[PDB]
């Protein structure tokens, strides 16, 4: 497939019950889905290389990986993490995190491309998954 792409966000759904499994205070959780709903995700694909950058209004950030190699990220509320993703199939990944001190819930994600042109991220800590749905621009 090809991920590569510049793509907004249409559908995020049960992202402040993750973040209350993080622990994330109520107002906060309230502002941070608030900054959900703004979310772009502009991806580079070469081969299995994927530089990935995810954005709000006021914060930017890039997730570089290659699949099968380990790389360091953070978590969803920001603890540094060791990440390793695979695929699943011929259209989606699944990443793996591991944190780098400490303990919590455990969390990973996934993308994937549907056959209709969407792009689905999720998000999972513990039992709770966020699913997000972005279109290109
Ligand atoms: C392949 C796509 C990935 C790994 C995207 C992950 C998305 C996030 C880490 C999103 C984070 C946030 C927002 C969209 C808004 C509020 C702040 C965060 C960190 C919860």
């Amino acid at each position: 497939p090809n991920f590569s792409g510049n793509w907004k966000i249409i559908r995020s759904e049960n992202f402040e019950e993750l973040l209350k499994v993080l622990g994330v205070n109520v107002m906060l959780r309230k502002i941070a889905v608030a900054a959900a709903s703004k979310q772009a995700v502009e991806i580079k694909q070469e081969g299995d290389t994927f530089y990935i950058k995810v954005s709000t209004t006021v914060y930017t950030t890039e997730i570089n990986f290659k699949v099968g190699e380990e790389f360091e990220e953070q978590t969803v509320d920001g603890r540094p993490c060791k990440s390793l993703v695979k695929w699943e199939s011929e259209n989606k990944m699944v990443c793996e995190q591991k944190l780098l001190k400490g303990e919590g819930p455990k969390t990973s994600w996934t993308k994937e491309l549907t056959n209709d042109g969407e792009l689905i991220e999720t998000m999972t800590a513990d039992d709770v998954v966020c699913t997000q749905v972005f279109v290109r621009e």
